[PDB]
């Protein structure tokens, strides 16, 4: 039995007080029961590093019984090995450099340039929301309207995977897959021509080279490039617009050196984390420090309560570009599972806020309407604000 917390479902205007909140707990006891959230949180550095290592005692399972089974995170072992190679080689600097210059710089100028003409718009919808979902439309030789009717059951499906005790959200997003099964094996079916010339027409063809194209692996491929490629990415870009206008001499200083904005994305990760880190199962009793946990808990690794520890990164309130060695960026996990996309995910916020800033150098936040942070913002699973009003 943990100490009580609240960290999660808290709505601010300022986008640190998740990170603080979490800082705080941290500091009272390495381990809390979030009430609402509805399970342990680790909070200690020492407790998350190993979990993330140890994936014999903590394990992803859980995934094993939503729509995740069969895919990549819910594999262990030499089975997750070998289809992680195959995930890898589709996110090497080279691919990422490739993609880049025939779909992502292309298409940032093009969502960029249909902002023009209104003298205000919100950056959540118009700009964030709007770049991933029609990088993974060229990714899948697929209409990106397509992608945005799939909205409700996207984040339906992304609720069942961070809820999973709540039989409730984990047949909502079974529910939902279903209603996307239709959509998702139509794009298989069409990519796996050898008319395919798409990215995702090269993904399945070296699947079947190793002999690895199940029909459940073709579908868990696309669907993770949904759930990660489109929603996922688009709260990553819109925490970091966020940071720079809340900081507009950092925004005037990125604009005028765009080699500034790796840093300001990592920095942004650590300022604004849109991802708490990851669930696992205890499968095991297992004591970590004085605590003790239970065989057959699902816990969650909070490993961004490390982004607000001081002794790493002082004043972790303020949002600093030039922090140096840039904060680890804890939003996309640890261990083996670590994130495989976040190359892309990295390379879309670059290039999507390159195009941004270069296009509207008199970009500016509303002053009257301020975000709203919180946890679960707009029914989805990131931390993110619920709107971002600019002015052009
Ligand atoms: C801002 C963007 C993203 C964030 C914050 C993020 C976060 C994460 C995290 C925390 C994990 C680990 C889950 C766990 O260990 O339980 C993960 C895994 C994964 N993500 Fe990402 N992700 C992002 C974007 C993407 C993109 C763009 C893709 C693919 C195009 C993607 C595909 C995957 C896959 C396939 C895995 C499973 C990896 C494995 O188990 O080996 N994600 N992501
Ligand atoms: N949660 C979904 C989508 C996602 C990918 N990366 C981060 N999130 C999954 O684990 O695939």
């Amino acid at each position: 039995d943990f100490p009580l917390a609240n960290l999660f479902f808290v709505p601010s205007e300022d986008a640190t007080a998740f990170g603080r909140r979490l800082r705080a707990a941290a500091q009272q006891a390495p381990i809390v029961f979030d009430t609402a959230f509805g399970m342990p949180i680790l909070l200690r550095k020492s407790h998350i590093t190993t979990a993330y290592r140890d994936t014999a005692t903590f394990s992803t399972r859980m995934f094993q019984a939503g729509i995740l089974n069969g895919g990549l995170a819910a594999m262990q072992g030499d089975e997750h090995a070998r289809m992680r190679r195959v995930y890898n080689m589709f996110f090497l600097p080279r691919a990422v450099s490739q993609y880049e210059e025939r779909f992502v710089r292309p298409i940032s100028e093009q969502v960029v340039d249909r902002l023009a003409g209104k003298p205000r718009v919100d950056l959540l919808e118009d700009f964030a929301m709007e770049l991933p979902r029609r990088v993974i439309g060229e990714l899948f030789g697929f209409p990106a309207e397509k992608l945005h009717e799939t909205d409700e059951r996207v984040r339906a499906m992304l609720r069942g995977l961070v809820r999973m005790h709540d039989p409730a959200a984990v047949a909502e997003s079974q529910r939902a897959y279903g209603e996307t099964l239709g959509l998702i094996t139509e794009v298989v079916e069409r990519e796996s021509r050898d008319t395919s010339d798409t990215l995702l027409g090269e993904i399945l063809r070296t699947l079947k080279a190793e002999h690895m194209d199940t029909i459940e692996a073709s579908r868990q491929i696309v669907l993770s490039l949904i759930l990660g490629g489109y929603e996922t990415t688009s709260w990553l870009v819109a925490n970091t617009i966020h940071a720079l206008l809340a900081h507009p001499d950092t925004l005037a200083r990125v604009r005028q050196d765009p080699s500034l904005l790796p840093a300001a994305i990592e920095e942004g990760m650590r300022w604004c984390p849109s991802n708490f880190g990851v669930l696992r199962m205890v499968e095991r009793d297992v004591r970590l420090d004085d605590q003790a946990l239970s065989a057959g808990t699902v816990v969650c690794l909070a490993g961004i309560a490390g982004n607000y520890d001081e002794t790493a990164y002082p004043s972790p309130e303020v949002y600093d570009i030039d922090r140096k060695p840039l904060p680890a960026a804890n939003v996309f996990g640890g261990g083996a599972h670590f994130c495989v996309g976040a190359p892309l995910a990295r390379m879309e916020a670059r290039v999507g806020l390159q195009a941004l800033l270069a296009r509207f150098p008199g970009l500016r936040a509303v002053p009257e309407e301020r975000p709203s942070f919180m946890y679960g913002a707009k029914d989805s699973v990131a931390h993110g604000p619920d709107k971002l009003p600019v002015l052009l």
